C-alpha cells in the first residue's frame, strides 16, 4: 500500500513501523486505548491478558482490574503463558519484567510480531505487516 520509506533497512532494534501496526491491531481487537506510551499503556498487563483472550476463548481465566502494581504483575503472568499454548514459542516470548520493568521493549514487540501470524492462519483480522516466520 501507499507508503514512502526509501530505506528498506532490516534490523532487530525497535521498529517504529511495526509499533504503529501493533497498537492499531490491539487497540482494536481488545478495545483499550493503549495511548501514546506503547509500553506504559501495555504495562498494566490487562490489555495483554484480554488480547490473547480475544483470539482464544479461555486464554486467561480471570483478569485483575485495579490501580495497583502487584496485581498488574500477576496478569502479565497469565498472558505470557496463555500465548505460549495458543501458538507462540517460549523463545520468542517476553518476560514479566520485560514489560513490567520495561527493561526491554524490543523483546515484547518481537513477541507480538509472531502472535499476529498465529491469528492470521486461524482466520482473524490482523493489520500487521508480518508474513511467514520472519527471523532476521
Amino acid at each position: 500500500g501507499s507508503s514512502g520509506s526509501s530505506g528498506n533497512k532490516l534490523a532487530q532494534k525497535y521498529d517504529h513501523q511495526r509499533e504503529q501496526e501493533l497498537r492499531e491491531w490491539i487497540e482494536g481487537v481488545t478495545g483499550r486505548r493503549i495511548g501514546n506510551n506503547f509500553m506504559d499503556g501495555l504495562k498494566d498487563g490487562i490489555i495483554l491478558c484480554e488480547f490473547i483472550n480475544k483470539l482464544q476463548p479461555g486464554s486467561v481465566k480471570k483478569i485483575n482490574e485495579s490501580t495497583q502494581n502487584w496485581h498488574q504483575l500477576e496478569n502479565i503472568g497469565n498472558f505470557i503463558k496463555a500465548i505460549t499454548k495458543y501458538g507462540v514459542k517460549p523463545h520468542d516470548i517476553f518476560e514479566a519484567n520485560d514489560l513490567f520493568e520495561n527493561t526491554n521493549h524490543t523483546q515484547v514487540q518481537s513477541t507480538l510480531l509472531a502472535l499476529a501470524s498465529m491469528a492470521k492462519t486461524k482466520g482473524n483480522k490482523v493489520n500487521v505487516g508480518v508474513s511467514g516466520p520472519s527471523s532476521g
